[PDB]
């Protein structure tokens, strides 16, 4: 399927202007110490945040599985690269899509209450390993694992026809009143 690289390279023998000759620089540098070099799960997280307490594993491991679903467990340059300028350089909107994906955790095309838990929880390991605990209690009321799950998806949501879709989340993403700065985590620091 697909090829070993981008359609540039593949038609044109050298495509052209800084953007390959950047790129030239990523796949060699890569693959320069290791010709035909594939990424793993593992060499990714490392090369990327090489974390300690791996306890901030939850979260990247998210993303190479968002991202990485072809199946083969692998990821080659093309597809890394790719969720870079996803994330890298400015993100427009195509981010509902990505992030919708990133909680279809079942595959199925339809987001439920069980997918919400499950990214969310992973977002709670993370800024839990963080340089702060939130200490739940003490903090502003806490609430329940699946409380969080109850409030995105009744906000989001409006119908209780009780399936999440894309368009019902996309919208419900696309501004909300509080879904962005959650579902977010990150925000931008
Ligand atoms: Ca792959
Ligand atoms: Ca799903
Ligand atoms: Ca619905």
């Amino acid at each position: 399927g697909q090829q070993f690289s981008w359609e540039e390279a593949e038609e044109n023998g050298a495509v052209g202007a800084a953007d390959a000759a950047q790129l030239q620089e990523w796949y060699k540098k890569f693959l320069e110490e290791c010709p035909s070099g594939t990424l793993f799960m593992h060499e990714f997280k490392r090369f990327f945040k090489v974390p300690d307490n791996e306890e901030a594993t939850q979260y990247v491991e998210a993303m190479f599985r968002a991202f990485d679903t072809n199946g083969d467990n692998t990821i080659d340059f093309l597809e890394y690269v790719a969720a870079l300028n996803l994330v890298l350089r400015g993100t427009l909107e195509h981010k509902l899509k990505w992030t919708f994906k990133i909680y279809d955790k079942d595959r199925n095309g339809c987001i439920d209450r069980q997918e919400l838990l499950d990214i969310v929880e992973s977002i709670y390991k993370l800024k839990k390993a963080c340089s702060v605990e939130v200490e739940a209690e003490q903090q502003g009321k806490l609430l329940t694992p699946e409380e969080v799950v109850d409030r995105i998806f009744l906000l989001v949501d409006e119908n209780g026809d009780g399936q999440l879709s894309l368009n019902e989340f996309v919208e419900g993403a696309r501004r909300d009143k509080w879904v962005m700065k959650m579902l977010q985590m990150d925000l931008n620091p």
